């Protein structure tokens, strides 16, 4: 059987992913197979070893993580973008990194030990010392929250057009460059031959290379 | 001086509550103190023992799980509501015994008694149940200020029950060590000034 | 010979079905492998580990419960009914959903499941206006402190045929909730001989019980 | 007053307590107390240390495994005895006291239990043997599975009525000195003075006295 | 060479142990071998993972204890017996089992152990009650504190031997049959063929027959 | 008074030969009812007893919390021992001689560079009361409390030498969970307890 | 009187502020008040939590790593010079833009660290790369290693001119924006009212505008 | 393939150890294989596990500190003296053992109880120790001892690093001469990885290269 089976999968994503990934996935198999269930999950510190032993059925996550050993497919490609409130006045016309540095920002946890000390001895120690104002957990409230204020915060790009109804966001010209980034799916090792995971890995790399089409 | 302060508080509360609520804590004090900053972290550890030694300064629950010897306060009532997305059909009995598709959050980290149900998806936080909802023609239960949040953004429409509605209590607790710390006490006023007028306003 | 030993094994289940199944497995031994041992445990606590190690035989449980890391075979089904005592006099009559919930309720308590706390949000409202009024350990102490007062409770259906010359029940039609009742046993003990002779037996007495109730 | 209130109480015993003692209770007591509620919670190794925690009101044991640390009350007297199923055909007779401890042995577990060995190492200081052949948790699936085989089992005589009508059993004569045991309630002692404790306690003392007077 | 050694030893035991047989151990090995260096340990309750892990060098214990994940090695038989205090008058003849069950018990913990809800519900189902007034870490400390008392215990005989010109102690007659049990040395595996390993365990099997014949006699 | 509560009490192998035997006897004709348990130490005794796990524990001050009441038992005294069959102690020890010579030692609770000595430790056991029966009959000395020198005297002789180094002293306490203040079981023991410490320090 | 105690205090620091400050400090309480000890303790990830559980009498630290919770003090300022080897050539005054930023680094680590991987996530926040190739405990061991070597690193400028004497380096003018932060002493709150506590912040304060001129 | 990797090192060492050795290691490294990289963790927790958990690759300290069970290899000897600062004015001639017994000491802590120390001390050793200045680890002995009357015990090769600077003043106390041997130590389950046995090789030379040139 294809894809009518009783089997729930789990996966461990980021709030991001979600809403601009598996939303559309849910659609798909919505219609098509009303017979698989999942259960998202969030990012602990030790995916791996829930992937050393088994539970999870997968991990989407920005690779530049992602450890070797186990399977690794790639998914697309994301950018980032210094995003800031439209009500803001000193953010006319591009400025000097001398604003950046005053300028308050916002962050994400990224994590769950985030010891927010550390973050900024590095920083510091490479010429840059931001204040940051707010924390908060993921990505999906930085946009929310932000609206309203004299601070600004670095998102992927890929959210902001999602909200481009709702929350008039302001892309700026930063002073420096902005790497992009690459997105990933792993399926826990000692598992790639199991029937089924492969069909929802096509699933997956199927949409993705769709959501690539713009 | 507590408009010219630099504290940083240490707020544990969810997602619901953040859009909801200390949203319009964040943008007032943004005009009337910029200098004080936050760190929204979220529900994992028992809470208990952090309180039990300072290692937050606010806590923002129902006051069900908040109990203690730890100081609290009220903030405001909710409503817990059922909903669906505006394109079912069956959506115009308890004979669908709601055997449709169910979607749940799960609070935490890590029984048919009454009786068992089909559990389609399984989300973290609320937030998140009414977009992956959207056309699928499941069902789940939300707070009705949530509903209300996305009316021009996310048009769902309320179903009604068999079971009458149940509703819960917001407060906010803290370290009983801190109660007398004027930091913390400037905080809890100004969060209780806000639910307090909210509930004036409708 | 396996028939002819000294071994002990360890199971893991209810005092249901201790009371309703194994009971005739040990006739059965005593007579015909008088040599064997049994260690029966208490079911109060995530299994999946004591499995893992191996440091436990069999685990018998509803099939919906279980993992699927380690093998597991089916047994048979039992069905959960609704019941009430004969002496209660609100009983003559159909059950609103209404009057069911504002009833007195008697329920299981397996394992340890937190605290009240949670358990009363645990209610999600699902619609959980049940009251629960009196909370036990296991199934087998329903019967007889039910009986005598005006509660009502859910309790499988042999568990009522075994007191009916005894504790006298009334089942009630709520406003079928079924499930399959199943035998796991660790990964690295699939081949050992002593677990394959063991599992065989028990396999056979389901097989005549569910012979007889159809 | 205490009988008209929503109050719920926790309360940890044994299965043959629940079944022979705490019945009457909750009966009574739906009746003339209908909106008192109740958990009951099995026994453990340390069952004090919950007292200690705070999350219970009762706790009922034998006395012998009370420290004095805590508050107590009596309840009632109780023997064990040792019974065999009546088809085996040896129990008639009389046991010298190498034959009874040479007879496959059921037994009671409350707790997590322990190896093998440390049993054989405390039955070896007395001058006991390890034949213990199943091993059950708790005292009340003792009668159904001792039936039909050639084991002997050591119970509470009280359980032994409880079954006559369904599960006959033969009361056995060892030449080993008669063991009985006291039965007591006890509740945590930094308590602040409340009244619904005392009520509780009142109706338990006095169950136990009608069971005392009829026997 | 391995008399020459410069060589520190591990060794998990008992008080019991240390005093009855490596007393006699540690002696020699101080003119013969001078620089073997020893830290006796306490025993806690897995002492095996000490050994796959291979912390230590040796496990002595009685058998019954032991697995089959390690070689072992017998050492000697030992005999439980029960005594009290001299001064004690009950104590003249032979005690009945209601007597023996009716008096005071000492008794020592030999891992952590647990509250004796355990052995008390496992004696009471073979028809003991008794009643333990005192627990010591140990069986060293119960002669000591027995004396005076008008109590009753179980101790290893070599022990009573041992005190029997410090604390004079009086050997009763239980009513119930009593036994013997089989004291072994154990070792890490991965050392069978480790040369010092195998030195120290030639010099503890020979001790132990010496030991069977100073008691023969 | 009289009753039958059973008491947990954390002490050492020293403290318990010495020290608690009395109140044993004491009790045995005064209490008969009563009854101990003794445990070893092993750590984190404040959890023990901000938990309530335990009645009391007996040992030196040092290591005692300042979170709960205690209460001075008496003072101890740490002397030098050696065989007396060895026979290079027949004489007043040297500091190159004491310092370069076999050391028996005692290990509680379950290192340090020290900086500005080097001492040969040639026999760990667990506690004080094996140090005796074992060195006797070798040529290695040890730091044991004086109680326990004389405790043997009659079985196990010693030589007591004249340390080069000065000597040290201890004070043996009692302390007990401050959610225990006011339990009248408690309060009947720790008298006991003082009690049979100042009988001691005024019989001397 | 707090000079003639016998007090023992301990001082949660970093090896940089032990040797540039700290130092007087322990000469003149050496012979003014011979009667007091100090025990000082290395940084961490989180110093707050030890002020919290209270077995430590000060915190000396950047403010802007402070939550404000706790009372605090003054001291002075700093200044992060960026450096470099006077034996490499490539710093021919050549001061360019991105090629400073595709060189060596050495880093300074105080606490358990954070993996390479997350190290650049944050990094990569905004516009830099991670080219680290030396983590080291300290500060005072930067320059030590970073000697006969090509590579960069940040540091406090007082401790550059602590080593002008021995250990030679060149200042660097990055393209970046000066870097500056102000040093602070704090002290636990929900802390019982002590003299010597007063008394020992004084001279912390005299000997923080010593040397600020 | 050769010495062109990528690769990090992880090592545990003292901060002495890393002055008077990885200096020079780090020199020739980056002349040699500029592609790989280190990390110098600092000295704390208990070493091992790491090992076994396989986290670092490296254990640097003096080997009577290291535990068997993992394959160790000897790099150099070194010997503790005893000095002070040249104005101090009782630092002359000759202490006798009250002399040394009654001054201030400065002391190196490597690790994390406070109380618990000085009841170990005082044990067979009487240990009046007059402790009034502890720093963490040994390089910053030499600056906070200038211009104080105290004495502190460093290693000998750490006088001379600081002989351009800060000058000292080797005393002889009336106790023992003391030596000890640095040595590094690998996990065990990397006994045979090409990347580690070409790093501790390295190591070993410059070892013998110090111990013939600073004789």
């Amino acid at each position: 059987n294809p894809a009518e089976s009783d089997r729930r999968f789990r996966i461990i994503l980021s709030d991001f992913m979600a809403l601009v990934f598996f939303d559309k996935i849910i659609l798909r198999l919505a219609r098509e197979a009303p017979g698989v269930s999942f259960e998202l999950l969030p990012l602990d510190d030790d995916p791996e070893e829930l992937l050393r032993r088994g539970d999870v059925d997968f991990l989407i996550l920005p690779d530049l993580f992602m450890s070797g050993a186990h399977p690794k497919a790639r998914l697309f490609e994301e950018r980032l973008v210094c995003v800031g409130c439209p009500t803001n006045e000193q953010l006319q016309g591009q400025l000097s990194l001398e604003q950046y540095m005053s300028m308050g920002h916002v962050a994400a946890k990224f994590g769950r030990g985030l010891k927010p000390s550390v973050e900024q001895w590095l920083l510091m120690q490479h010429g840059l010392k931001r204040r940051i104002e707010l924390v908060v957990p993921g990505f999906n409230l930085i946009p929310p929250l932000l609206s309203g204020t004299n601070r600004i915060a670095t998102i992927p790009l890929r959210l902001v057009k999602h909200y481009e109804r709702t929350i008039p966001l302001r892309i700026i010209e930063h002073p420096l460059p902005l790497v992009s980034f690459t997105e990933a799916v792993q399926w826990p090792a000692l598992h790639n031959t199991d029937p089924g995971n492969i069909w929802m890995r096509e699933i997956m790399i199927q949409e993705a290379l769709r959501m690539e089409s713009e």
